[PDB]
């Protein structure tokens, strides 16, 4: 599994109704771009989960890299994103066969969002709409980008 | 060297004098970039090639088929030191990894200007390196790539 983690004052994520509005909204928060790799597993998401919660990305007391999302009660953004396993080191089309198929990915998708919203609290867990054009004005704070691919760990 | 690609309709860029605006985009890639203390030149010229010659958007029809060179974008490159945050000891993230601050600054303006000579001098537009900026962005997709060229064999 991936993930882009960014340190935000605020973003407003908007889908096309054509077949943009407003969907989602946070203020002072965590946007998460997360990527479901073809041979993920319960494990990788646990630990994307814990990273994204209890990591330390702002600063209080004249204390840098402090607090973190649970202690200040800020908010997530979690949006699904393939494009983190676009292969590059071909040419200049990127394909991404990495990438969990869409099916078994958006149940996974939401076992993730259910288990974020388990050890934090369901209002303060937003969403995108995987399989959907996004639009996202963010405010970034920072910046503050952190990057993790879990095939690098335990 | 690390690299998160994200595409834009639009990133404004601001600093604290209380936010003036020193820079702005519409269309195109904002690229966050990391120096680590062993990159070399070439690292780099892996970078420069890659954030211009990726077919990161559509054109009617036809997937992943054309660059910023090729729809004559911007690209709006800020100095990121958080992507050599090493998040897999505690919840702090260190950054031991990271090229040290004036020869990062260096090295970054040496990148900024080869990539006006490949591209466009009016092209490419920069962070306040050192500095807290605040970029109001507006994704688009969204798309995001990540690139560590120490996952390579340049
Ligand atoms: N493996 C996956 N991991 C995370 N999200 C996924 C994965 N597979 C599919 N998705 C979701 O389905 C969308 C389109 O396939 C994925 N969407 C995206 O990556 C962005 N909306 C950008 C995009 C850009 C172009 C395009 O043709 C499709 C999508 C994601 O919401
Ligand atoms: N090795 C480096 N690579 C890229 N940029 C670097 C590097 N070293 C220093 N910088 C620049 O100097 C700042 C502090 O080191 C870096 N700034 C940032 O990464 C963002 N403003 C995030 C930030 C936010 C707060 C803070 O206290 C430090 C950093 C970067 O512009």
């Amino acid at each position: 599994m991936r993930v882009v983690i960014q340190r935000v004052k605020g973003a407003i994520l908007s889908v096309r109704k054509e077949n943009l509005e407003i969907i989602s909204e946070i203020k002072n928060g965590l946007i998460c771009f997360l990527g479901i790799h073809k041979n993920d597993t319960w494990e990788d998401a646990l630990y994307i989960i814990r990273k994204c919660l209890n990591l330390r990305l702002w600063n209080n007391d004249n204390k840098t890299w402090d607090k973190n999302v649970k202690d200040l009660n800020y908010e997530l953004l979690i949006v699904s994103q393939f494009t983190l396993f676009g292969n590059t080191k071909k040419g200049n089309k990127p394909d991404f066969h990495l990438a969990k198929e869409p099916n078994e990915a958006l149940i996974f998708y939401n076992k993730i969002i259910d288990e974020f919203k388990k050890q934090y609290n369901d209002d303060k867990i937003k969403i995108g709409k995987f399989g959907n054009y996004m639009n996202i004005d963010v405010t970034n704070d920072g910046p503050v980008t952190i990057y993790i691919d879990t095939h690098d760990i335990n």
